[PDB]
């Protein structure tokens, strides 16, 4: 159900609302401190030692104020960056809410980032503190020997009840639109460190709400990576709308299916791989009729889960009618681009059409906007984009071409500005017959041969040859094919592959081998 | 004389015009390639070995295209930074036109920056090249031993006639508004901040004023500004855009500029305070400075009246007709490399900096960001599209420079009810006392006005161990004054009582001690 | 005293706040319904028969809701216009709050508008109702015989206690920025122009200034402005927003305001020139006017110094601390019903109108729209979001009032190089002569400054048949002066030579003849 007109008018009348002060505006709109708003999976230990499964608005405020006080007593000040090294969406969400309340910046770091890469990633940021948990605390203490060391490398257990007494007198911070609120890492070398502001991380959300979109009170289950911007924006967005938010730290298809039955969410958020693992499960006696839509951020056999549900539609009598099948919405985005710049519900993976608050284009190597049906670099423009890379101006401006921000993908568009993903710019292979787009070739084979489970296209050339999109050398293409259990191998896989590539029109690979 | 309405309409209709492509739009407006546009003082050596004194639009285009070819052959590509270590306004301006022509960024480094600091300053930027001249090329080769070294550390002599053949085929580059074009450094302690400017930001204030019928004359302008300051580059590019003769002078000595004024008879003169003060110390009895109608000082100067009385300004007489009036105009330019060029219009208690220009906001801000009422001392802050979008490779220092949504200038100030702002001190120079806060620059300005026998004055805070007494702190301290007296001037008997006599007349906190130097 | 940072942040965060809903946002900011907010002079009769002298926020809400109920029962709906024919600032302000509460438009009609003109003026608007008082209700009933008649021509006495029950259920109305709220008329010849203002436009200048820390004090303000001018309505709504005590005075006689100043001791006083000139003609020897720090005159006045010397203003002393200083401030308000309230900041050759405020642009424009350089006479033009979006039901006259993208004020003017503007004449009053153009207001201002024995002066153009000699024309004419002299003043022998003696000193064109009146 869409939010009420009263809440709509209050939000659009609140020029101060943004990603840095969400929870503090809710009481002003009339929300009750006694109402439950956030549901936890039990893996988060509160300051008093509890493992709460639900928090009220008042309780969420208290938990966040305690963290805010600990940071202030510890020496964190407005405009400082603090590294949250964890894997829990609840860890990242609560720390973000507390650091924004004092004007500081939560640098979300995936604790699983390879050790020596995480060291360089964090070192470059010149954060003033590190907040983490016991599995990683011992290695993160190494940052105290950096040329510019942080002030502390602490544990969340150090946040004791009562620490909220150290929070600044002016709590909560009043953000300016351009005040930073978080930093996030890309998915390849040292990841990029894009930062977002009180305005950018909530710009698309607010634009969509104004258009009467993405503004329901529907219960949502967030199984996204806790460090991805998508996990944070949807947490804050749910709280603003008045929608029950449910945090799930476990991304396994089995925990989600259990959580779906447990909480009965009307919508579910996860990454593509998560729902896949759910598809290969029983799903026989699984009751998944509450879900109307899955939001995913590379898929097959999804209808396995969708047929288990129902979507509401408008009937010939202009009255609501329940229809078989839930919805699946692939969400195109990253940490830099913000949550979503494209709406989509076939040659290539259709990413959809640009949302109202964004511009998109396929761009040549010079920056020129290309005509439809020509393959080039996907580029985007939006206020929801990151304003830049933390302490990395060199790589930032080089990510822009022709005034567009390069997504890192190659694609083409039709004449209605519907875009179609073909590959990552890096993964494109040049041959003597033309360019081969690995992601697209893979999807074609997985379509023509249901017998294939996983598929990978690779180029190979003489030692020293460069055959990427930006290089000039040519290569020959080879297919490595995993087969499903029970599937019979093909006497000649190469010919087997090249038969599907031919009947579909694609070029042919010089070799193939069943790995299975 | 104001630019023609034809040129005004062409500029205001050119949505592509910005700081990265000025020279390339001029031919499109109808400018002749044979017209002289830029006058040089003779210290710049061209690729052909000549030391030109004037360049035509076509000439300048060639020189610039030669440099652009050199940079492209050498490996420089769009969005790369290239450090220009020099002291010459003409060096910086020509390299900036060349690098923007191919989409690169000209980092302007004042060669006289202390070597240890200049080494760390350039290293943090991660430039792909260094362009310099012999006096510094030797020491700058050290950067090739950095962990991320430049591809080259070249001399401007390496630019040879014919290098233009190597420039890219899409020359000149088409800039997006947000594409960077320039990097400049702040002004003595610590590593300078590196502020970058875009195609749009560096020309936003000039285009806004032009739209309002301001700062858009064809008047001859002599530029004796430090070549590495934004101000030198924006005023060069602005002049070429208006069709105003631009005159570059590398020598800031008051004598060289006084000679330059008599040689070129400029209508307006751009310099920093030091240059204009040296000029007023000359005889100026047989000097013809009548051509000058306005001195622009970006620099805290006195005796400028010696130079203004020698000039004239135009005004509207009681018959609503032009009338020549004794006295050249002096415009104090409040700004920095980060604040852009000028966000305040000015031409008393504290140094008046003026009112904000239409394209800028200004406020006096409390420690928590609150906007203070008129009459209260706080931190000066500003907002404007002509502001730098950030510090190069240094977000940590960038956001810390904003408070309550205002970019802090580093000054303490107050405003009156007309939003006229007055400068009192640098925030770091204020000293808290048991009486109240003592503002150095203002306290000096007071004692210097009362006693013309005082050349310099320096207040200093003295406190016990661990005692901090700055603006951001809570401790109090005792002020000691150190006063340099004029030549042969008679020293007082009780200097501490002498100082406190003037501080008492103004009601200012008194110093605990004072001593002549 | 400046408003608190808490209120500043609530206002600047309220994207719904505008001129159509001020009173309804105040309770949301935390304002008490029991606080007194609006002081009335006793000439307004409330629905309960009382003649209140003060209204609380809750009180005002009730009165307004009563009127709103009356209008809704009577048929008024959102987007309808309703003519308010009156002379009382309180009449207009209360009706405006009521009509915007239901989405309707308050057309403010100065009841003293000549009856033939007022009939045609109201008819063109096609209002669905007329609200007035007894002195004019009779003649206004004629409108019921129009081809498109109003549903009612009512008296304010018809508003009865309990009418509030009839107000819509969605009360109060939620305004979009572009929703109209008000219509006002221009100022003697022809049918006045009817300019309308929106939720946004009428508060754009006040919110912009507030954002800059200006025009946002809690100071008591006595409003003796004409009730039908926008200025009276914006300053009322602005005061209520700041939490500043507002005092409505319907009597503009200098004596009533002098009595009002002593009664309320306002910090700032709003009036038109006529009121302030009458005040300076009183004894003012035993009058306490020290409370007033600033007079705002929207009106060409002299002897205002008699009133300013009786007041004080606050300033920052040499110790950077507040200091009381003799002399109240006088602010000339340049503006109209179309230009909004004030687009120029001012507090000599021509009447100085000041510099443009940040939220406005100004130019001197040639006959083809070209922006003129400083020192040239042209048509004054302005751009601003606080401008009226158009003339009600009269696009034909609306677009003809724009030239070169600037809204023409109807004045001739010049500017200097600092974009300070000076008024010379109304465009229609300029007279071309074989010598050159003669500007009436300026020519008068000159002769009135030279000869204090001159009370009034009027230049007049004389030319042969078919000869046109205005600004927009090409003919020349002979100027004849008509001079009213002070009481008992001695008439000159050669008045024509007397006048031409002063015109000659200033280099102005001389008159062909002159005669005392």
């Amino acid at each position: 159900m869409m939010i009420s007109e009263d809440l709509r008018q209050k939000v659009l009348a609140d020029a101060a609302l943004g990603a840095g002060n969400v929870i503090h505006r809710l009481p002003l709109y009339g929300r009750s401190l006694d109402e439950e708003v956030l549901w936890l999976d039990g893996t988060w230990r509160a300051p008093d030692g509890s493992r709460p499964e639900v928090l009220t608005l008042g309780g969420l405020h208290e938990v966040v104020a305690e963290y805010a006080g600990f940071y202030t007593r510890a020496g964190v000040r407005a405009k400082d960056a603090v590294a949250i090294v964890s894997t829990s969406i609840t860890d990242f969400a609560l720390n973000l809410m507390a650091l924004t309340g004092i004007g500081a910046i939560a640098s979300l770091v995936n604790a699983n980032m390879p050790a020596e890469t995480r060291r360089e990633y964090i070192r470059r940021q010149r954060v003033v503190g590190i907040m983490t948990r016991e599995p990683w605390h011992a290695d993160l203490l190494a940052h105290l020997d950096d040329d510019e060391p942080p002030l502390f490398v602490a544990l969340q257990s150090e946040v004791e009840p009562g620490n909220r007494e150290h929070r600044p007198a002016a709590y909560p911070f009043r953000h300016a639109p351009g005040d930073p609120i978080l930093i996030s890492h890309s998915s390849t070398g040292i990841p990029k460190s894009a930062f977002h502001t009180h305005e950018t991380l909530f710009h698309g959300a607010l634009s969509r709400l104004a258009d009467g979109l993405d503004c329901s009170t529907r219960k949502r289950l967030l199984a996204l990576p806790g460090h991805h911007v998508s996990a944070m924006s949807n947490t804050l967005l749910g709280l603003t709308l008045g929608a029950p938010v449910v945090h799930y730290t476990d991304p396994s298809g089995k925990a989600v299916l259990d959580g779906i039955e447990k909480h009965r969410p009307t919508i579910v958020f996860g990454f593509t791989h998560t729902f896949t693992e759910m598809a290969a499960e029983d799903l026989t006696d699984r009751d998944l009729t509450s879900v109307e839509a899955y939001y995913a951020s590379h898929a097959v056999h999804i209808r396995r889960l969708l047929d288990k549900g129902y979507h509401t539609a408008t009937g010939p009598d202009l009255k609501p009618k329940k229809v078989p099948g839930a919805i699946f919405i692939d969400m195109f985005g990253s940490t830099e681009m913000g949550y979503v710049l494209f709406d989509f519900v076939v040659i290539g993976r259709c990413i959809g059409r640009p949302m109202r608050f964004a511009q998109a284009a396929v761009v040549g190597e010079d920056g020129s906007v290309l005509p439809p049906g020509q393959v080039g670099r996907l580029g985007v423009r939006s206020k929801s984009l990151t304003p830049g890379f933390w302490n990395d101006n060199v790589r930032w401006h080089k990510q822009w071409l022709g005034g567009y921000f390069l997504t890192g993908d190659l694609a083409y568009r039709d004449a209605a500005n519907t875009f179609y993903h073909l590959d990552r710019t890096t993964d494109a292979i040049r041959t003597e017959e033309g360019f081969v787009y690995s992601a697209y070739t893979e999807e074609v084979l997985l379509r023509e041969y249901p017998e294939i489970l996983d598929c990978t296209v690779v180029g190979l050339a003489d030692e020293g040859v460069e055959f990427g999109w930006e290089d000039e050398g040519v290569a020959t293409v080879y297919a490595l094919v995993n087969l499903v259990e029970g599937a019979e191998a093909p006497q000649d896989p190469t010919a087997w592959i090249n038969e599907a590539l031919g009947r579909a029109g694609l070029p042919r690979v010089a070799g193939a081998a069943i790995v299975t």
